[PDB]
């Protein structure tokens, strides 16, 4: 196992093989840099932090979903994002939907973050076996470059096959992930990672999006966004952002209302 | 194992105990004839206009042609949703069932639990069935699910009252089906209440009588768990007039895992204080 960066036509079924071997990769250019340029203004334009001149003469984040109309828009619908989903999540889950999406703003000085899987806060990753589907998968994108100086997310390839309770990988074990602005860095929940020390004097920018199945609960809910918006998704995100009823591999439907569906009860 | 009948008043640690050694037990009068009463009464127009059988196909058959399964229960009954849903045992059962290895839990699902005379008996099952994570999941583990089955007429073996098998919850993923032979039918008056742990296994019996044999259910899971009902159709000031309490278990609040982290939240903040909760 190793870390394989691959380009973006490479076919779907190489991309499954290397992450089932390796439990990592990176699809080159996948998305143009343009698009992780416009998530970042549109986020900037939503917090609208004040930001002084030379001399003398405002909103909390939330939801990426919410202040981003390309990330709820454009980002969620990646192709790339929705075929892997369906081949690790489809056969044994059905149906799977958004988790949780943050801003990756790494600030100058920060030192390593700690080693871990992303499974470790669901509670059934203690019966997982290494060989069943991921719990949860986490797309990395890069707004800047992610190089070693600036704490890059590193990486420890094949350490998704070990054992539960197996020791964290050394620190001279991690494979540091160079990405170029629209790059992408796939990491299933059994992959452990870190990010490490920004020894830059720039801030290393990104963002991720994290999808998982359809029978456990997200780590964001959507559900204060204005209908405005949930009406300008596509189907497929409004299912991701959780206003639509999700289909178990039993076909059993969860998220409905009553036992009809949810988007036909809310009238979308 | 046994099946117990026990009363309202039975501490709290010994119908633990008896789920854990016996896998279900009924508490009686777990519900008033009042509340029993306002329930028929606001789900009475509901379950008549309801067409039988399931409403979708799904790889379960454990619908039956004469069976209503009606849910939807807290858009359509007030008592429902403003009391029955407040329910101290449910809370105090469900806290130690999965506080501990899960943090906070909600709601699950509800059905109208109606049987037409005639009806034939339903295949016994456990009720975790549709989760996948069953088949991960080992006897000891703790459950992935309750259900409360609450008496709205009378229970009787006759009329198709439900039958459980006491021990089956501690069998492992790979045992066959009790045996018809194995089930125990339970008795209920109107009010009484059948706890179902996810692990058991039960179904409902054939409506050998003149009368329906109907009953409600309310479920619980973890936290982390996704529900079968959704709620957020249901209209705001609906929400306002929850206790904070059931607005968490109905989904509309910030749920809290076992080691501070916390799931359903809106951005950084809660997403009650997104909606102006
Ligand atoms: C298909 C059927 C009949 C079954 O054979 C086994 C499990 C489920 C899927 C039911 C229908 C709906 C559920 C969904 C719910 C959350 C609330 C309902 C209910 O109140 O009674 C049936 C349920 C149950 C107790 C069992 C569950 C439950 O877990
Ligand atoms: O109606 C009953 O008594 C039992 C129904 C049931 O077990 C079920 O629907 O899963
Ligand atoms: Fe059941």
């Amino acid at each position: 196992p190793q870390l394989h960066y691959v380009p973006y036509d490479t076919p779907v079924e190489d991309v499954m093989r290397i992450l089932k071997e390796s439990g990592t990769l990176v699809i080159r250019n996948f998305l143009d840099q343009n698009t992780v340029q416009k998530v970042q203004d549109e986020v900037d334009d939503y917090v609208r932090n004040w930001n002084p001149g030379p001399k003398y003469n405002t909103k909390q984040p939330s939801n990426l979903s919410l202040m981003s109309k390309t990330y709820r828009c454009e980002v969620l619908n990646h192709p790339w994002m929705h075929a892997i989903c369906e081949r690790m999540f489809g056969p044994t889950y059905g149906d799977y939907w958004f988790n949780g999406g943050s801003i990756l703003h790494l600030e100058p000085g920060e030192n390593t973050q700690p080693i871990h899987q992303d499974h470790v806060f669901y509670q059934i990753s203690k019966w997982r076996r290494p060989t069943d589907p991921d719990l949860t998968i986490n797309f990395t994108m890069a707004l800047t470059e992610f190089t070693v100086e600036n704490g890059g997310t590193r990486v420890c390839p094949g350490s998704h096959l070990w054992e539960n309770g197996h020791a964290s990988p050394a620190e001279e074990d991690m494979v540091p992930v160079l990405m170029q602005p629209g790059d992408a860095l796939i990491l299933p929940g059994s992959m452990w990672h870190s990010a490490g020390a920004n020894r830059t004097s720039e801030y290393r920018r990104g963002f991720a999006t994290s999808f998982h199945p359809c029978h456990f609960t997200p780590i964001e809910s959507h559900h204060h966004l204005p209908r405005e918006m949930v009406e300008e998704m596509t189907p497929l995100v409004q299912k991701m952002l959780g206003f639509r009823t999700l289909n178990l591999h039993n076909n059993v439907k969860v998220w409905k209302a009553g036992e009809g569906n949810l988007e036909d009860a809310t009238g979308l």
